[PDB]
């Protein structure tokens, strides 16, 4: 691109301060060849593939680290080729040849050979590299274009960090669901040669519509329908591991998943056209419990069969895409032997995927949407309310005014029930204790802003009054120990959210009919805070600083 020349300049914000104090860290350029699967000259080969050149590797750790930060500094990255090293030496052999190996000199993954430039910190680049004027730039985007507007203007490509900040500000609408092919294991079947594997893979709808612009091969690039993966040649577990991006909008990612279609790619065109994707994975980025994909690993499967059959959305999507997902549909078959014969089409054939999604609306729990069915999933609140603590808050804090309100109406229509109150005061401890978190600080104002604008309970305060005066009066208790002593160090929205829900009552009743009662409340809880501390102080001691506190 002749209008990029000049204008290429990268970017890479979402730094947190972890991410620069980092030991290592390096700017690695992968670089891959787009064309004929073999440099011959005569017949006419497969052009548009991908091929595996070299990787180029530097410590740019002190970069990072802001040591050296000088703009006319053009630090040479050099440039390590795969090992093509079969026709210097191969002339002086003689007087003892026994050989019978094979020429690998580009069947090697771009990860074995970013692995060697790590690992040998001399890179024999013999002339071939790069350019590029390496600096860090304090403050995020807005402040890096704004500080650094010359060097960094709104036509600088952009790229994010692989994960996660320091700090999350609210409303950070994201949606980068790093999709990263790191290995299949195709079958090699009737042809001799392995089959150059091509994840093709492909973003197709409920209804199998294919959705364009979709998958992104990477930062400063426009989306595309389809990404093709690198060309191995002729390997027979071919290694990817090539991240890209897929901005699939959140509301109808809920509906979108990633038909992966491997096709082998022979090394002549007519042959490469004339073979269709003998195999084809997909993903449904939803799990089957209402909930996006997980963060993780997830190992695709191979089908074989009809090609018609295998690419009907009503027929494939029906079929289990990932190893679990046979697992599953095998183990729940098992206890029932109603219509379940397994096809033969199950071939060995799996592909391995690595999505990184970095969103925020995303929810990845099956206890949390639970709770967020508990109207319906009444039979497992008791369950759910004791698994929420298990799941980090940073899922939570997606939701977290939701599950609130949701707490707070299993509060309003079975308060009869002590134990739930009791599971739902400690989960919305546990809520307080993480929020207050560095992490979490920064939600505290949307925390308030659900108590003073979308809190929704009018006598919760009564309920939660009733239970942390238990508590007080349980101080003792070594269970209650830990408990009381988080409710200490939850109390102030703790009573935020009380008071809210007493003057929601009081402008939804007028009068208080028991502000008497209410008051009585407060004081009968501070009598049993006087009983609570003229207990003997080395049972509770940093229980009454905490109490002081």
């Amino acid at each position: 691109e002749i209008e990029k020349l000049n204008n290429l300049q990268a970017v890479f914000t979402d730094l947190s301060s972890m991410d620069l104090i980092r030991p290592r860290v390096s700017l690695v350029c992968q670089i891959v060849r787009v064309g004929h699967m073999e440099l011959k000259e005569g017949k006419k080969h497969t052009c548009g593939l991908r091929r595996p050149f070299g990787v180029a590797v530097m410590d740019i750790t002190d970069i990072i680290h802001g040591k050296v930060d000088d703009e006319e500094k053009q630090h040479f990255i050099p440039f390590q080729q795969i090992a093509m090293e079969t026709y210097i030496r191969q002339r002086q052999l003689i007087m003892s040849p026994l050989i019978t190996s094979h020429v690998i000199g580009e069947n090697e993954p771009l990860t074995s050979v970013l692995n060697k430039v790590i690992a040998a910190k001399e890179v024999n680049h013999k002339g071939q590299g790069l350019w590029v004027s390496l600096k860090l730039l304090p403050g995020d985007l807005t402040q890096v274009q704004k500080n650094f507007s010359h060097l960094v203007d709104r036509s600088t490509a952009i790229a994010r960090k692989m994960g996660f900040p320091e700090i999350i500000l609210p409303g950070d609408v994201r949606n980068d669901i790093y999709v990263t092919l790191i290995h299949g294991e195709f079958d090699k079947g009737k042809k001799k040669t392995p089959k150059n594997v091509e994840v093709t893979m492909s973003v197709h709808d409920e209804e199998g519509k294919l959705l364009e612009k979709a998958i992104h091969p990477g930062a400063g690039y426009e989306g595309i329908s389809e990404y093709k993966s690198v060309v191995y040649y002729q390997v027979k577990q071919p290694c990817w591991y090539e991240t890209v991006k897929v901005s699939i909008a959140i509301e109808e990612v809920t509906r979108c998943h990633i038909r992966f279609t491997f096709r082998h790619r022979s090394s002549q065109e007519t042959r490469d056209k004339s073979e269709r994707a003998f195999g084809v994975a997909f993903v449904k980025l939803m799990n089957p419990d209402g909930t996006t994909l997980q963060d993780g690993r997830h190992d695709l499967v191979v089908y074989k069969g009809d090609n018609k059959k295998m690419e009907d959305a009503k027929f494939y999507l029906t079929l289990p895409g990932t190893k679990m997902e046979m697992e599953e549909k095998e183990l729940q078959a098992s206890k029932n032997l109603v219509t379940f014969t397994p096809s033969k089409d199950s071939t060995k054939d799996s592909f391995q995927i690595a999505t990184l999604i970095c969103s925020t609306k995303l929810t990845q729990n099956v206890d949390l949407l639970g709770l967020l069915n508990w109207r319906s999933n009444s039979q497992n609140i008791k369950h759910n309310l004791k698994k929420l603590m298990e799941v980090d808050g940073g899922e939570i804090v997606k939701f977290l005014q939701d599950t609130l309100d949701a707490l707070f109406n299993i509060m309003m229509e079975m308060s009869d029930s002590e134990t739930y109150d009791f599971l739902v005061f400690d989960a919305l401890v546990f809520i307080i204790s993480l929020i207050g978190d560095i992490k979490f600080q920064h939600f505290n104002p949307v925390l308030e802003t659900y108590i003073y604008k979308h809190f929704s309970a009018t006598l919760a305060y009564v309920k939660l009054s009733k239970v942390l005066n238990f508590y007080v009066a349980n101080a003792d208790d070594s269970s209650k120990t830990e408990l009381l002593f988080a409710a200490l160090k939850a109390l102030k929205y703790l009573f935020r959210f009380i008071i809210q829900s007493r003057v929601l009552y009081l402008r939804f009743y007028g009068q208080s009919k028991d502000g008497d009662e209410f008051n009585n409340s407060i004081r009968q809880l501070f009598l049993a805070f006087n009983m609570l501390m003229d207990r003997p102080l080395e049972e509770a001691v940093k229980i009454k600083g905490a109490a002081l506190k």
